[PDB]
């Protein structure tokens, strides 16, 4: 997913910011098994 590319490299700081200059999300973190980038 957007920065969670698995459990070895988990980068919720480019998932949290793929979402967070999106209208819509505040931020977002990895969820399932590091690679879903889950957001707000």
């Amino acid at each position: 997913g957007f920065g969670c590319n698995g459990p070895w490299n988990e980068d919720d700081x480019r998932c949290h910011n793929h979402c967070k200059s999106i209208k819509g999300y505040k931020g977002g973190y990895c969820a399932k098994g590091g690679f879903v980038c889950k957001c707000y």
